[PDB]
DNA sequence: GGTAGATCCCGAC
DNA sequence: CGGGACTAC
């Protein structure tokens, strides 16, 4: 999912949940838990805790219990549900969280790549993986001022600098390479070759881009097809190390 | 310190 | 082969 599936998943889920006790926390591949390193101290610690918020950071999202946050992230293919104890776990099921009314949040996950991190609720923001996480991209925090900071201290390419998850919070593949195509910009273009113009222009995209989204494609899988705008094939190639879709009549 | 690279998974190729 | 977000040049 990304960072609007993301915060349709916080809006949804959190009256599904909120002022549940968890009972009991199963853990099928101890290696989605990060912190603590052991899973079972993991589960430990989350048992008696009560579900008091639902918050989201980027493409994480936290869970506030009594004294703990749980900070989750569901990477390309994460999922949850929530359900009841009687039922069969669907397939693929890594981490359910039983609560005290016989209901469970599950997380399912077929390619394994999500992460959970407990910490006190405290300590969260200042630790892996939300510590050094970057600005909202709705937030006026994320400006154009803030963006030329990042592009003209770097020799990496735009598309990568948008990528990075210090520059902006969550800000995926399929958005900035939409986000590129609407502000007519080369995905391989220097970071630091963009005109004041240019930096404006794409902020003011990536805004709309994505807060559309959380409230159509030009590129993103689109190669082999006609431009929207101008009928120009759409290509596809390797742009800092992801697969990149652009038009390169549009886009300069 | 900045930047790339290794890293995880497994279904669709 | 792809992909989001600790280690070593
Ligand atoms: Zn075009």
């Amino acid at each position: 999912p990304q960072l609007p599936e993301v915060e349709t998943i916080r809006r949804t889920l959190l009256p599904l949940i909120v002022g549940k006790t968890i009972e009991d926390v199963r853990i099928f591949w101890p290696n989605i838990i990060r912190h603590p390193r052991d899973s079972e101290a993991f589960a430990a610690r989350m048992i008696g805790q009560t579900v008091r918020g639902l918050e989201r950071r980027g493409k994480f999202l936290k869970f506030l219990l009594d004294r703990d946050a749980l900070i989750s992230h569901l990477r390309m293919e994460g999922r949850y549900a929530v359900a009841s104890a009687l039922e069969p776990l669907e397939p693929h099921t890594h981490v359910v969280f039983c609560f005290t009314d016989g209901s469970e949040l599950r997380y399912r996950d077929v390619r394994k790549f999500g992460t959970m991190h407990v910490y006190a609720k405290e300590e969260a923001d200042r630790r892996p993986p939300l510590a050094e996480l970057g600005p909202e991209p709705l937030s006026p925090a994320f400006s154009p001022a803030v963006l030329a900071e990042r592009a003209v201290k770097t020799k990496r390419s735009v598309k990568a600098l948008l990528l990075d998850c210090t520059v902006v919070a969550g800000f995926g593949n399929i958005y900035v390479d939409e986000s590129l195509f609407r502000a007519g910009i080369l995905p391989g273009r220097p970071a630091a070759s963009l005109s004041s113009k240019e930096i404006e222009r794409l902020h003011e995209e990536m805004v709309a881009t994505i807060g559309e989204a959380v409230m159509h494609l030009y590129v993103y899988g689109r190669q082999g097809n006609p431009c929207k705008r101008c009928g120009t094939p759409i290509e596809k190639t390797v742009v800092a190390g992801r697969g990149t879709h652009y038009c390169p009549r549009c886009q300069r």
